[PDB]
């Protein structure tokens, strides 16, 4: 019961990768020292194979049913339409990659005859025939982190023709399904804010409140047939169109569960038979079957008032505490049962005391105070990340621009402000290109955000505290401070110093960029303006973000 099983053909590249860091003369601006940033090539996917190949063994006890009986009677008071093939076109990224039967993305979005022409056809097909397996390309990610090197991430995905038949038939689904089923357990659901204000009600909710993060060793292939079509009978609870049921159970069957393994130069590499990355079920997938199984993890541990909070693979748990010994004894019993449905733990999870410890998709509660003095608590990580590909982003036009994603969601955080928006409204400034829209991935879907727009943008998300946040905590100085030295990266008194030039600057252009200058740079500044809500804010329709999350599933906005 293999995850994968391979051939030996290696996975290959689809370009040119560079490993090492691309310097300009902006690079040192950033960051001294380049020999600690990395891009992941296809050169250690070989390695990758390795890690993600192993033996899945599952025993399911009544726990597990349990859970599942009452999951499928939320999933049954879900009613999901079938997207037309237009409507699905328009959620396909402008640079998503083509088919291989003659069209790309951009085709796709305007509609081209050849486009829809096939993708009708690929459609027929899957009401036709249930049992084909459909071909995946297999590739190398390339994603830039800092040393002390991690191998190359998989990433499995379909032809664009069968991506746009997948919208159709599940983008409502997974759209809607987690929330009714998980409730505020599912995370996607909130922006920051939201998130950080329900984990503190949930931490505070508790008599004795004790939290782990709990992190499955290479989740996707930890997902077995079984799990992939339990999620098929959820979604199957749903009142659907005859030909959507018709269409998730050929996807499921053709698609989901598993199949052959193809590289970018189309030799075989092998056949899948857990996850795949790059499928639009992977996230809601992840997350309910993350879910599933932690729920019923609960139940064996005998954790007293269990709060889940689930976002793909990533789960952290808050609960009543027992005293420190016994809490260990059952997060052990936890482990144990996860391990039993096929999610053993990569790091053995620790019990915390206190909120801020807790550490889930790479962040943690921490607090400062707005204008009155009064404190806020935010969401925030370690910068090294951010900055690694920040100094990549600087040398490099990248197709998903890691810092203006960052900025958007990572704006109160000290580092995110004094840094990120201090550099790249710098070279934004100097290129005239405040009002050039940019890709960037917010939960794993795509956007196209013009710079000018983050004020509004940082208002919605965080509101204007975002904008005002001071005496940040001394446990979170030390560590971006840490951070800068780390990297050779300027200390913030530097940074603060050139704010003060790139908030004049805007400034000086007036309008929207004005706006920019007055409301992300105010911190820089002695003499601080007053920040009322800004009149564009409101406008902005923000449907869409923060109902779900789309990692691997090939969404725009
Ligand atoms: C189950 N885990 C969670 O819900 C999350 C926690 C978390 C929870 C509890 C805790 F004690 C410490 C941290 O921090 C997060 C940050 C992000 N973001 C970053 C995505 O990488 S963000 C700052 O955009 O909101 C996201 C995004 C993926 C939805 C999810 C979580």
């Amino acid at each position: 019961h293999m995850s994968y099983t391979w051939t030996g053909a290696l996975i290959t590249p689809c370009a040119a990768e560079e490993s090492k860091l691309p310097i300009n003369a902006l690079s040192n601006s950033l960051l001294r020292h380049h020999n600690m940033v990395y891009a992941t090539t296809s050169r250690s996917a070989g390695l990758r194979q390795k890690k993600v190949t192993f033996d899945r063994l599952q025993v399911l006890d009544d726990h597990y049913r349990d859970v599942l009986k009452e999951m499928k009677a939320k999933a049954s008071t879900v009613k999901a339409k079938l997207l037309s093939v237009e409507e699905a076109c328009k959620l396909t990224p402008p640079h998503s990659a083509k088919s291989k039967f003659g069209y790309g993305a951009k085709d796709v979005r305007n509609l081209s005859s050849k486009a829809v022409n096939h993708i009708h056809s690929v459609w027929k097909d899957l009401l036709e025939d249930t049992v084909t397996p459909i071909d995946t390309t297999i590739m190398a990610k390339n994603e830039v982190f800092c040393v002390q090197r991690k191998p190359a991430r998989l990433i499995v995905f379909p032809d664009l023709g069968v991506r746009v038949c997948e919208k159709m038939a599940l983008y409502d689904v997974v759209s809607t399904l987690p929330q009714v089923v998980m409730g505020s357990s599912y995370g996607f659901q909130y922006s920051p804010g939201q998130r950080v204000e329900f984990l503190v009600n949930t931490w505070k909710s508790k008599k004795n409140p004790m939290g782990f993060s709990y992190d499955t060793r290479c989740f996707d292939s930890t997902v077995t047939e079984n799990d992939i079509r339990v999620e098929e009978s959820i979604y199957q609870c749903c009142d659907l169109a005859p030909e959507a049921r018709q269409a998730i159970k050929s996807l499921t069957e053709r698609l989901y569960i598993g199949g052959p393994l193809t590289n970018s130069k189309g030799q075989n590499c092998g056949y899948r038979r857990c996850r795949a990355s790059g499928v639009l079920t992977t996230s809601c997938g992840n997350t309910l079957t993350c879910y599933l199984k932690a729920s019923a993890a609960c139940r064996a541990a005998k954790l007293q008032d269990c709060t889940m909070l689930v976002n793909g693979d990533d789960l952290v748990v808050i609960c009543e505490s027992a005293g420190t010994q016994e809490d260990a004894a059952s997060l052990r019993v936890f482990t144990e049962a996860m391990t039993r449905y096929s999610a053993p733990p990569g790091d053995p999870p620790q019990p915390e005391y206190d909120l801020e410890l807790i550490t889930s998709c790479s962040s943690n509660v921490s607090v400062a105070h707005d204008a009155s003095g009064k404190r806020v608590y935010y969401l925030t990580r370690d910068p090294t990340t951010p900055l690694a590909r920040a100094a990549w982003e600087t040398a490099r036009h990248t197709p998903v621009n890691s810092w203006l994603g960052n900025i958007i969601m990572y704006a109160p955080t000290l580092w995110a402000r004094m840094i990120l928006m201090t550099h790249f409204f710098s070279i934004l400034l100097a290129q005239e290109q405040l009002e050039k829209a940019l890709d960037c991935q917010i939960y794993g879907a795509c956007y196209s955000i013009e710079p000018l727009d983050l004020p509004q943008i940082i208002e919605r998300l965080h509101g204007l505290s975002a904008f005002s946040l001071h005496s940040y905590s001394p446990g979170e100085i030390n560590r971006v401070a840490s951070c800068l030295r780390k990297l050779g990266v300027p200390p913030l008194r530097v940074w603060r110093h050139r704010a003060r030039s790139v908030r004049a600057r805007l400034l000086s252009q007036g309008g929207r960029a004005a706006t920019c200058g007055k409301y992300l740079f105010n911190w820089a500044v002695k003499t601080k303006l007053k920040l009322t809500p800004i009149p564009a804010a409101s406008r902005l329709d923000l449907s869409g973000w923060f109902v779900a999350g789309y990692s691997g599933g090939d969404i725009y906005h």
